[PDB]
C-alpha cells in the first residue's frame, strides 16, 4: 500500500 489506503498500491 503505497499510500496507506489499504490497497495494494503498487504495495503491501
Amino acid at each position: 500500500d503505497k499510500n496507506g489506503d489499504g490497497e495494494v498500491s503498487f504495495e503491501e
